[PDB]
DNA sequence: AGACTTGTACTGGAACTCACGTGAACGAATGTTT
């Protein structure tokens, strides 16, 4: 997703911008899902934008 | 916005075919030897 933005249609209080599926993980169990704490940490890490680090070459 | 599906056009390689070249083999004539 491009970023995480506030919303009122979802329980987490936030929704993704431009979401798309990259892979249906057949190796991850259901209990390995993200947690609200991790989502809050990711949201606060870079002001909601999911692109933080710098391209290198 | 983004991602996939469908339609059009193009280019390169596979396959097939013909032309040309090279290699080996041979019956008959001629020359040489006995």
């Amino acid at each position: 997703a491009a970023e995480i933005v506030p919303s009122d249609m979802y329980k987490t209080g936030c929704t993704l911008r431009f979401p798309r599926i990259e892979k249906i993980r057949d190796d991850k169990e259901w209990h390995e899902c993200m947690t609200l704490d991790d989502l809050e940490q990711l949201r606060g890490k870079a002001s909601g934008k999911l692109a933080s680090k710098h391209l290198y070459i």
